[PDB]
């Protein structure tokens, strides 16, 4: 079959090329995101498939529909920026890939937790500010010696605990919907007890509106002092201000943040004035005890194989067996 | 009993407090080490307890078995500083302790491992110096998805084989002196072997002179490219000069080094120069894919903990029972 790809990534191309030659099929990719102008290019393929944070309008289906490409495939997870309601209006078809590399999310979490329990931050600062006797003097803590709750048992979090459980940690969990059944790795324990409980707050819950700020003012003074907070999963989940407040009082010894608060207007100013013109980025990015990343958390060979060769795989799927296991429709 | 303690530094303070109160046993610490001057502090005392890289001379336990003190008990592992010759000839035993905490080294290296399996050290230079979208460009890679190959079966090496298998990772393992029976977990491959298929490899083997510079020029030459070097051991394991070329290279994606090879010199050089005046050193440090520390690898609580309850119970079991399970006589 022929099949367009666009928004495709450095690290993608090689996949891409290599799918090709796997499967035999015709694959034309390019770097361009798909908008009512690019779109056009399509016209005569299969299929589409395609990565980005930028809008699916309406004006897009219109066009697929108009040159009979009935299906478009995503190479990640979020369907929030499609217009669902042109999409099934023009009787296109949508499948994500939800799970392409949970372990690469759990991994890095293990490193950011492991990061600040051997408080590498500071000892990078001083080892570079030349100060080696100073640069051995924060006492770090052992991963198996403390108790890890994980905030979400879906698929990233199951991954976690285990992962967090090979240490020899105590992992305790909380999920709104819990799992059926034994999981002798961990036990479930309410909201506030796992806020009480834990030494390690790991974050693997969506980022639906209702979880905004699940971590809040009132959740760090549940806390104990000294905890740690990792947030792999959505910007909207911690309320940053409170957070670096109590950074500065000294309740949380660190946090690892992979998807900062405001990313998305941030890097708008980026684009616009050439820096993120956020104090509050600043203030964090000069803590050593804070370990921020540009959400990079699924950033792994593994996981861009697999965002490629899964969402063709799906694409595959419906243009001959009609039907595909992440067909989305709401 | 009445214990004296030298070497006492910040972090165990108050466990020898603690260790006091839970015994009620005298115990009086002393920041200073134990040389022919403060060994006099020790007179009336039942048993020393002392923690130091400085020598331990023969004059020491002259006055020890002028003050009838029979025993010494150190809190670290080694005892190559000690005047074995002096202290069997005034009739002065001792015993060390050698595994304070496994799990503080074996987790220090998963830290190094992430950390540069992640490239962390890429992702914050680039945060640092304001590239918020270059500090996203450098893929990692999965553990679960890599062969470890670590050396040194021993006790931490056992510990670390335990931990990278928990990822899912291959473990291969080479030991002179393989354990006896089945072992699970990994493989014990030849030496040539684990430097072709690594794509970490791990020390835990003795720094006896043997194993000197045991990671060489040849060696480097045997791995694969892209391959990681973490050593949390010894100083002379590593040629750290062929080291430098093959990261120069590109062979080597990075390096974890905890013990750095010429640290005994720089330390001298700090003390008399207010500096290194390492140029090895500060090109090293320089390389945001190396991952240098100033040999914290032990350093955590609960290995702090142990190293002052342990090494007490061992002069405890002197002074009651006359034998303790780490008594050293070589
Ligand atoms: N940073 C990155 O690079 C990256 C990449 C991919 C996915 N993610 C995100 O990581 C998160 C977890 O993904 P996943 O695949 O495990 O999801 P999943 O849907 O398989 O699991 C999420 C689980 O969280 C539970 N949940 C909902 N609200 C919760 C709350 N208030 N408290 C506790 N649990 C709650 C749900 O019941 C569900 O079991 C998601 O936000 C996903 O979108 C981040
Ligand atoms: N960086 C730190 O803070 C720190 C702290 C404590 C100990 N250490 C060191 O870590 C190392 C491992 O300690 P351990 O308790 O596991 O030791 P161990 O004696 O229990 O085990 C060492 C093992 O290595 C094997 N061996 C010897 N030479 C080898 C070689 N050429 N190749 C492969 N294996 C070899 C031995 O047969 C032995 O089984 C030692 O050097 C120890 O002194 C470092
Ligand atoms: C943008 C993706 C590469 C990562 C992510 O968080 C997602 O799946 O939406
Ligand atoms: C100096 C010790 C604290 C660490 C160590 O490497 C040792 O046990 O000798």
């Amino acid at each position: 079959m022929k099949i367009i790809a666009y928004g495709a990534r450095v690290d993608e191309i090689q996949y891409f090329k290599q799918w090709a030659k796997d499967t035999g099929n015709t694959l034309e990719y390019h770097t361009e995101f798909l908008d009512e102008n690019t779109v056009e290019w399509a016209k005569g393929f299969d299929g589409i498939n395609s990565l980005q944070t930028t809008p699916y309008a309406a004006g897009v289906f219109e066009k697929m529909h108009a040159y009979g490409i009935k299906f478009l495939t995503i190479r990640n997870v979020g369907t929030d920026n499609i217009d669902m309601t042109a999409m099934k209006q023009y009787g296109i078809r949508l499948s994500n890939v939800p799970a392409y590399s949970p372990a690469a999310i759990a991994e890095f979490a293990l490193t950011d937790t492991l990061y600040l329990l051997r408080n590498m931050g500071k000892v990078q600062a001083q080892l570079q500010a030349g100060d080696y006797e100073k640069a051995g003097t924060f006492i770090g803590k052992e991963l198996g010696q403390q108790t890890v709750g994980v905030m979400g048992t879906g698929h990233i979090g199951q991954v976690a605990i285990k992962l967090f459980k090979g240490f020899g940690a105590k992992v305790i969990a909380y999920d709104p919907y819990p799992m059926k059944g034994d999981h002798p790795d961990f036990d479930y324990v309410s909201l506030e007890d796992l806020f009480k409980q834990s030494d390690v707050i790991d974050l693997h819950v969506p980022g639906i509106e209702q979880n905004t700020h699940i971590i809040n003012e009132a959740a760090f003074n549940l806390m104990k002092p000294g905890a740690i907070v990792i947030n792999t999963a959505r910007p909207n989940l911690i309320d940053t201000q409170a957070m670096l407040s109590n950074l500065k009082s000294g309740k949380l010894a660190g946090v690892g943040i992979d998807t900062y608060e405001y990313e998305t207007e941030d890097l708008l100013n980026l684009a616009k004035h050439g820096s993120f013109k956020d104090p509050l980025w600043d203030e964090l990015l000069g803590m050593p005890n804070v370990v921020l990343s540009p959400h990079i958390a699924y950033y792994t060979e593994t996981a861009v194989h697999n965002m490629v060769y899964f969402s063709l795989q799906h694409l595959v799927d419906f243009l001959t067996k009609g039907e595909t296991s992440t067909e989305v429709t709401g």
